[PDB]
């Protein structure tokens, strides 16, 4: 389906905004700031993993969608994730300590686009087929 596939970070818009509204310090941000992770998309029946791979940081969630679970995020957050299939998007909301934010990945064209909305931030990025 759409979503299948190593998509390579190629661009993005406000996320160090985003990372400082969730709580991520100076020091953890700059190094994300440059940062160009694959996300690598694949599914085994009702099991969708991503992983997320990157020089100083490499992440994985497998999970069923509707079904909460831990998730440990790449800035160290011990977060309730919860993943749906709404409209062709998979929306992605992680819940910790009475917080927010939601990770929206779409399927655009040629592109994943990934929009992260922390309060009144919205970050957003592009990924494109390795
Ligand atoms: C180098 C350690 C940096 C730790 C800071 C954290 C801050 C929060 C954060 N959030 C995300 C998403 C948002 O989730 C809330 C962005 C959309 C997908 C998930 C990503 C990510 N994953 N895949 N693509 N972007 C990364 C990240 C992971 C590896 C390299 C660069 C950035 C980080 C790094």
């Amino acid at each position: 389906d759409a979503f299948v596939g190593t998509w390579k970070l190629v661009s993005s818009e406000n996320f160090d905004d985003y990372m400082k509204e969730v709580g991520v310090g100076f020091a953890t941000r700059k190094v994300a700031g440059m940062a160009k992770p694959n996300m690598i998309i694949s599914v085994n029946g009702d099991v969708i993993t991503i992983k997320s791979e990157s020089t100083f940081k490499n992440t994985e969630i497998s999970f069923i969608l509707g079904q909460e679970f831990d998730e440990v995020t790449a800035d160290d957050r011990k977060v309730k994730s919860t993943i749906t299939l709404d409209g062709g998007v998979l929306v992605h909301v992680q819940k910790w300590d009475g917080k927010s934010t939601t990770i929206k990945r779409k399927r655009e064209d040629d592109k994943l686009v990934v929009e992260c909305v922390m309060k009144g931030v919205t970050s957003t990025r592009v990924y494109e087929r390795a």
